[PDB]
């Protein structure tokens, strides 16, 4: 048997297992424990450190996935399913994992933690895509990967109690890097050089993380990737967070017969109610028909974020921080089979004027009829305003900018301002595998195979081109991770990857072709949505 | 004893003069008094037909300009001194002009009746430039240009009084046409044939006869130069000329402090006043320091415009007619030394942020401040937001789309889409003999001197490729007054002009260069004056 295998940690021993990969072998830790199972009465309340455990535990499988709403809308579809838990369904789920090299590296290793999103209503660590047996294989570094609450398990927020205080689902990824920093150099990785990054639900995180003081210490370095904490869908009001709160335990028959309106009552209640009760009421409090907006997210408790997080960022000092930023081309087109009308993953979607003129209602939810006039006028091409080709590109960008795209160039703009040192991408490939339709472009999502070096499994049918760029791509995130810049640094060749300034504002485009520097994070379009929008629903 | 130069007409009898072209002689009737002299009892008046005279009227010099401010502006300047007047200024001015061929065509021929322009404050027939001798030799038409008066002797109004009715200089322009109706004959004319071209407020004019009914019946074709009747800058309610004419009459002494307020006897003294004190105070009664905003301009009785211009457009039929308009590439520029701050004839006009958020306000005068912010929004390059050269331009064009270009293309789409057939053109060609600056580019207003063929005057310094150019025009603009359609009628070699229409939105380009057909007349840039900042204003 192998000795490499068996760790000790200050919880206790670990059996893991040796996976194997086209270029080597790799140490793997799966279903670590980090903290006590909450469930039952610690549903809705923040983690607490798992206890010293006797014996060996088994950390050679995926643990349970925390429990979350399941994608019904195209079954035994590819496209969504890859998405979907492949284990068990449990509130017993607070499990994270560790990959290291193998042999195991002598001297200290960075460390990068990932952050899976999805709405902050579903993921899991478990999913094949975030498998990190090739990024550790190829370029030696220690990877790490948690699970945390989503949904109402997770962020389902009455602000002011001390039973559901909100914001435990984050409390959760704070509680798995302090483990690390702990627990991290017996897998021989170095707890200096702490790298956090995530996607979409999970880089709004990582910004969450950058704006509060106790886990700004836990790391040194960022990647946000097509996600920001600044977004309309990151955040939620505490008065808006009451009444969701509120009406999904009236869904579930919470309180019992108008019983006393005390938030100890109502809590009490919801600890009684099947998980799966919570699950199924879910999108039933959201308040209007809407896409790319979801029921609980974290919310400006006053605890974890002092304040919101667009104030955070424009009051923040941010020197001593690498940042890496980036979006994929079409951010906004994943979202529209989702509910927006006229469109569907099996034709065209060659959508008319006026579902167009209604896809705006849902793509920008709660905005004034003036409001909505002038982004209607921003996106309509007056040469040519019933081309339906046209308009289910310009959809696509409504929604892409408005969610993802401009308040990322926002945030990238106030981090470089502020002494950050800040680099921006464009992921503009798109996958020879993907089952999406033609239409969506590059759809949310879809940059993080490549990240993972998910090409190089002899399994999956990528084309050799698509190999070569995924180490390419490993090679940027594991060296910003380093040394905090994605550069060799010494090449020569390639060509440099300038960061983003807030005057030049540099980017560039991830394809096969290599480098090319572009200016410009869609500046005219987001100046519509950073500048003048606030100002047009402000006066009313 | 040359037959040629003596014609008997309603009135009595004129002696022409026989003017000089390179290609061949021309009989030119300049001076005919189509009008009683409106001096004394009736200024202000609308004018009366010219009495029968008894002799032989010399119709063989220009006649007096009718009184109006004077450019001081850069004095001994060609650009600005080439718009003054050339002939003393008189009440006595209701002069109208036509040029013939010769030998006169015993044949009907079309008629071109021009309207000049200068913001309904200025202008003249006798002007160089405006010298139909070229055109009428070389195209063998029948050119006729009239005096109308100008300021507040044509356009001061008191609604609601018979003493001062206001557009009045409207209908100096409509006598004249009922005169060509009776008279064009005896110098070989057709007033069945009749196309009625203008430029600036002589563009607006001529778009204000086509929804005047009792002028209807005296044209058949029209022709918009960088001009339209719904322009901002055209009208002026009934209320505001109440304001602007007693405003005016307080600086010049009347009432005498202090007689009542019945319009009988204020006019009564404005009657007194020298004319040239009713000029020097015609630029103290705008409310507001602004560009391209002119103080007695037509307004909108009820007796010669029903409604307003832009309701009149929405509502009216326009079968059976033919309409060319147009406008230049750099319609701002020339309006930006009147007043824009950081502007100067005589340096670059590097414009700082500053400078142009400040002329904004000159060149869009009297919209709020979250109307102004979209006016920066759209024509701001957020990428390079502080480029001198970059926000010079910038402001070149709000006051060119604000004024000029967006109207025009307003005029032109509801013409298109109401049974009217219309040709649209933009001018690129920056003439050699210019002397504005380089960055003005192709400023407002120098377009007709290549219409008029002054190119082919050999005391001129004109190029030879501009030559050939000033004859294209001609025939484009001659083809346009006989057959209604200005390409060639009988050409299949040269490039065709497809008519303008709502949809497809197809216009030329008139340079040196054969015709290019483009797409769209500022399409996107006019959609947010036309579309969207009506609304942002009705919500204030
Ligand atoms: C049809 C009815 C269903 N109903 C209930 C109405 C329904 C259900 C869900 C939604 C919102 C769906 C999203 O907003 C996608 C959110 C999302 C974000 C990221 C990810 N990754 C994990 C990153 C993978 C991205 C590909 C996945 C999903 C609207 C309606
Ligand atoms: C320094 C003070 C001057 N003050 C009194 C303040 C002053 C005076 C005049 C103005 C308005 C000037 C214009 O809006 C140009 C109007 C115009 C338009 C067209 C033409 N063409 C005849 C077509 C020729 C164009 C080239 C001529 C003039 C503002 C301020």
């Amino acid at each position: 048997e192998d000795a490499e295998l068996l760790v000790t940690v200050r919880g206790g021993r670990l059996r893991g297992i040796r996976l194997k990969t086209p270029g080597g072998p790799v140490s793997a830790f799966l279903g670590i424990p980090f903290a006590e199972p909450p469930m039952g009465p610690r549903r809705f309340l923040p983690p607490e450190p798992k206890q010293p455990w006797s014996g060996v535990v088994d950390a050679t499988t995926f643990q349970s996935v925390c429990y979350q709403y399941v994608d019904t809308l195209y079954p035994g579809f590819e496209g969504t399913e890859m998405w979907n838990p492949n284990r068990e369904l449990s509130e017993d789920c607070l499990y994270l994992n560790v990959w290291t090299p193998y042999p195991r590296p002598t001297s200290p290793t960075p460390v990068l933690v990932w952050i899976y999103g999805g709405g902050f209503y579903s993921g899991a660590s478990s999913l094949d895509v975030y498998d990190g047996r090739f990024l550790v294989q190829a370029e030696r570094t220690v990877l790490v990967s948690m699970n945390y609450r989503v949904g109402a398990f997770g962020f389902l927020a009455l602000p002011g109690s001390r039973e559901a205080p909100g914001n435990v689902g984050l409390l959760d990824q704070r509680l798995a890097l302090q483990w690390v920093q702990e627990n991290v150099a017996a897998f021989g990785g170095d707890p200096t050089s702490v790298t956090l990054f995530g996607e979409s639900a999970g880089a709004a995180s990582v910004g969450m993380h950058l704006l509060s003081p106790p886990s700004r210490g836990l790391f040194h370095r960022a990647v946000l990737q097509s996600g920001a904490p600044n977004g309309p869908w990151a955040t939620v009001g505490m008065g808006e967070a009451r009444r969701r709160a509120t009406q999904l335990a009236h869904l579930v028959g919470c309180p019992p017969g108008g019983t006393g309106g005390n938030d100890t009552e109502l809590v009490a209640c919801l600890r009684t109610r099947p998980a799966q009760v919570l699950v199924n009421h879910e999108w039933h409090v959201l308040p209007q028909e809407s896409v790319f907006r979801f029921s609980f997210v974290p919310v400006v408790d006053g605890d974890f974020l002092s304040d919101t997080p667009e104030a955070l960022i424009n009051a923040g000092d941010f020197h001593g921080l690498q940042v890496l930023v980036g979006v994929v081309k079409d951010e906004g087109s994943y979202f529209l089979v989702y509910g927006a009308p006229g469109f569907s993953k099996d034709n065209e979607s060659l959508i008319s004027r006026a579902e167009f003129l209604a896809g705006v209602r849902v793509g920008v939810p709660q905005v004034s009829d003036l409001a909505a006039e002038a982004v209607v006028l921003h996106y309509t091409d007056w040469l040519h305003p019933e081309d339906p080709a046209r308009l289910r590109e310009a959809l696509s960008d409504v929604v892409g900018d408005h969610n993802v795209v401009c308040p990322v160039a926002q945030l990238a703009g106030r981090l470089a301002a502020q002494g950050a040192r800040v680099y921006a991408y464009v992921f503009e490939h798109r996958a020879s595998t993907l089952s999406w339709p033609l239409w969506m472009g590059v759809p949310h999502g879809y940059e993080i195979e490549f990240i993972f070096g998910i090409p190089l499994d002899p399994s999956r049918n990528y084309t050799a081109e698509e190999k070569i760029f995924a180490q390419r791509l490993m090679r940027y995130w594991a060296n910003f991770a380093r040394t905090g810049d994605p550069n060799e640094p010494r090449d020569p060749k390639a060509p440099q990857w300038p960061p983003y300034t807030a005057g030049a504002q540099q980017y560039v485009s991830l394809d096969l072709r290599p480098l090319e520097v572009r200016r410009g994070l869609r500046a005219q379009a987001c100046a519509f949505w950073n500048r003048f929008l606030p100002k047009l629903l402000s006066a009313t």
